[PDB]
């Protein structure tokens, strides 16, 4: 698959409950922002 997203690390937390390294990676995804910052 082609790789879009950069390793800049701004991370955020998915309702999964996976850290996902920034918001391109978390919306690539497919899977909905739980909270700003690292999931805790
Ligand atoms: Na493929
Ligand atoms: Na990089
Ligand atoms: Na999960
Ligand atoms: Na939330």
């Amino acid at each position: 698959e082609a790789a879009v997203c950069t390793t800049e690390w701004d991370p955020v937390c998915g309702k999964d409950g996976k850290t996902y390294s920034n918001l391109c990676w978390l919306n690539e995804a497919g899977v909905g922002l739980d909270h700003e910052g690292e999931c805790l």
